[PDB]
């Protein structure tokens, strides 16, 4: 067990191993930047807030730690360390997580002129990471520019997996928290699957090409109208698949519209980029291109290498259907903290 030291940073006590030095608050869990004397990296350290206050929160803590411990891919966040100052399960109350210190895609999109070559490389990396994530039967659920980290050499990592914690108020009005969401989950039409992430990638790619949000709706209904004007109103095949009669009823109240011509929307873009967007932004989720299929599209010809696009080890999510007490979720979490093995 390493030696820990204590300090108070913006009204929060931080108790961390000596290896982490020069802690500096970055945002409010709370996150601090630090220097890691063991690896020599600048790192981000996140202290979870009230990790075991309720059954829902305790299960959410376990979910985040299980996800981060599994991810071992160049284009996905990796866990450098996880620690607690507690010396036994009985005094266990705090969880700290450590990763490489990150700019996001929001900054470079608003501040830079991106060539088509930049768009190719950035979207290629998102899809390479998504192929890995989806191969473990994980759905991200919350892909958007602020959850994509980018460095000076245009290298990209996916982070901030959806933990099923975003509330209805967080998604209300003219907000980027909703602009990248698939239509079928924005209104809870259906039991969704991994195809919702491909819709988000299409929204991000459009924004890189034009510099503008694709579907900046002022509320849920305005956003649906913007979406259907581009991709067309649904046919009877897709309407069947909508379980709620209430949502089926509302859709049929709308005047029918055909799909627009994407070459006249995305004026001047690479024709291969337009073709890929048409295959991502399909209303019927069964018919969208998958991440593995998209990596083989001709738009990525200068980067695609099928011997260097790896898949993930299997990921057991049976805990998600399990009903446990707070102390039982807490003990499962403690076991995962103490068994952590750092990367090479
Ligand atoms: O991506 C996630 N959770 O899914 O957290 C990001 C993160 C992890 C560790 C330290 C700071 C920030
Ligand atoms: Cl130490
Ligand atoms: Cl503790
Ligand atoms: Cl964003
Ligand atoms: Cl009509
Ligand atoms: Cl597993
Ligand atoms: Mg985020």
């Amino acid at each position: 067990r390493p030696t820990f030291y204590r300090q108070e940073l913006n009204k929060t006590i931080w108790e961390v191993p000596e290896r982490y030095q020069n802690l500096s608050p970055v945002g409010s869990g709370s996150v601090c930047a630090a220097f890691d004397t063991k690896t020599g990296h600048r790192v981000a350290v996140k202290k979870l807030s009230r990790p075991f206050q309720s059954i829902i929160h305790a299960k959410r803590t376990y979910r985040e730690l299980r996800l981060l411990k599994h991810m071992k891919h160049e284009n996905v966040i990796g866990l450098l360390d996880v620690f607690t100052p507690a010396r036994s399960l009985e005094e266990f109350n705090d969880v700290y997580l450590v990763t490489h210190l990150m700019a996001d895609l929001n900054n470079i999109v608003k501040c830079q002129k991106l060539t088509d070559d930049h768009v190719q490389f950035l979207i290629y990396q998102i899809l390479r990471g998504l192929k890995y994530i989806h191969s473990a039967d994980i759905i991200h659920r919350d892909l958007k520019p602020s959850n994509l980290a980018v460095n000076e050499d245009c290298e990209l990592k996916i982070l901030d997996f959806g933990l099923a914690r975003h509330t209805d108020d967080e998604m209300t009005g003219y907000v980027a928290t909703r602009w990248y969401r698939a239509p079928e989950i924005m209104l809870n039409w259906m039991h969704y699957n991994q195809t919702v992430d491909i819709w988000s990638v299409g929204c991000i790619m459009a924004e890189l090409l034009t510099g503008r949000t694709l579907f900046p709706g002022t509320d849920h209904i305005d956003q649906l109208k913007l979406i259907l004007r581009l991709v067309g109103t649904p046919g009877a095949e897709l309407l069947k698949k909508i379980s709620s009669e209430s949502a089926r009823n509302y859709i049929q109240s709308l005047a029918q519209m055909p799909k627009m011509n994407f070459a006249n929307v995305f004026i001047g873009a690479n024709p291969l980029a337009v073709d890929l967007l048409e295959k991502m932004l399909v209303l019927d989720s069964d018919k969208r291109i998958t991440a593995a299929q998209a990596l083989a599209h001709a738009y990525f010809a200068q980067y695609h290498d099928p011997d260097d696009e790896p898949v993930a080890d299997p990921y057991d999510q049976s805990f998600e259907s399990r009903d446990l007490l707070i102390d039982e979720w807490k003990s499962l979490t403690y076991d995962e903290v103490i068994s952590f093995v750092p990367p090479p």
